[PDB]
């Protein structure tokens, strides 16, 4: 069983690498969640921007009654399952003590039929945090162990979100920034604190064009000034 | 039986209290895998034009000195994520086609075979673990188990080094107050000092004092560099 995991990995990588539809990824998440005796799955992504109220997108086969309930009560703001501080090796076991500061969410979950669950998370190249949760409606498997699950989940989180990025799904995709290589170079220098006057000296071009590219750079994102553009670029790693 | 290796390593690294213990454990694990030398390198996300790079290795002092003198960090393919797949890289001749001088100097100093694993850290820093041997003896391992074994080693060692605030992995220190970071978040949204003053209901003078004080402890020209560095390291959305 040490070997059939390694091959499982290789099929999985190949499956996910060559998937051409978003609905195929979620399909595979669902297939695997079932093979592992979980009824419900949930794939959640926290974006790095906007800095003040960053967007959160999700996809789940949860009972819609609970989804509607979950949103209505604003449970996202207090769900420990979406807090990386609570994880270990990117893994998290649901238990009663975990919901010590969010009692309303936990019993409400019990009431809707979510008794046991597990969550895996990782960070993506666009700096967005992705969270995959599994849940079942039978009391079971409290002490998991279960190292193969963690590893199975480790992979299922990564490649699905990796597949979804290749497919430009907005659940995972950050704001589009197709900049000329020259335009991006000026940004690296803007983030270093250089004035258009100062940037002009080093790159040997007119200050008229520096100011021109900046506004053109701001066009394709529609930001007020050079500061927001640099920060969005830096927050996503486009500039490094 | 591997899962037991996984679990022991996790226990080891979680209970480490010292940096030399992290580097010692790396040294052992590299040697159990029939590798002589290890090298742990970290490229920080900032500054944007000349990003900071620190490393720690048990390479021969002679080779390390030569490597630095010829400025090989600037052209090392082993430190270029584009050459990786699933975060893994086996060293081969074609890899150094655009850095033959490095490869030739490396062979001359006794580095015959090697392999590298990398990941991104929570501060967006890129960590690189390399193993290398002077033997080949071209060797026997299921590459899949190696990749997985190395994946754990890169991760847990650097996370351990972060708990210990080791200088190799800790970014330039930026201890900002919760108030200071609120102002940064708003600066990053493109807000002027006046608008931040209204939103937080404090004087533009205190906005500016906080603004100048953050620039003091970072040695920054203006508020733009401070905001971008903060965004680039995740100080704002940790
Ligand atoms: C839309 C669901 C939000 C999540 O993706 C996180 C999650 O699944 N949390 C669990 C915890 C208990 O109830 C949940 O929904
Ligand atoms: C300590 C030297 C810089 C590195 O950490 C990267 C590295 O391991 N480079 C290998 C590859 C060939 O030359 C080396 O020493």
């Amino acid at each position: 069983q040490d070997t059939d995991f390694f091959s499982w990995r290789r099929t999985m990588l190949l499956r996910f690498q060559r998937m051409e539809t978003a609905e195929e990824v979620y399909h595979e998440i669902e297939l695997q969640a079932q093979q592992l005796e979980y009824d419900y799955y949930s794939l959640c992504v926290r974006h790095p921007v906007p800095f003040t109220r960053p967007k959160v997108a999700f996809y789940t086969n949860y009972p819609e009654a609970w989804v509607s309930y979950y949103q209505a009560k604003n449970f996202l703001a207090i769900d420990p399952v979406l807090n990386p501080e609570n994880f270990s090796q990117g893994h998290l076991m649901w238990n009663d003590d975990l919901f010590n500061e969010a009692q309303p969410l936990w019993e409400a979950a019990r009431a809707h039929g979510l008794r046991r669950g597990v969550t895996q998370y990782l960070m993506l190249p666009n700096r967005a945090l992705g969270f995959l949760s599994f849940s079942r409606c039978s009391a079971r498997e409290i002490p998991i162990l279960s190292d193969e699950l963690q590893l199975k989940m480790q992979l299922l989180v990564r490649e699905s979100l990796m597949a979804l990025m290749r497919l430009n799904d907005e659940i995972v995709m950050t704001p589009e920034m197709n900049f000329s290589k020259r335009e991006k170079e000026i940004l690296r220098w803007t983030a270093e604190g250089k004035t258009s006057a100062e940037i002009a000296m080093i790159l040997s071009i007119s200050e008229n064009t520096v100011n021109f590219h900046q506004k053109n750079m701001q066009k394709k994102i529609n930001a007020p000034n050079k500061t927001q553009v640099a920060c969005y670029a830096a927050a996503t790693g486009l500039i490094h």
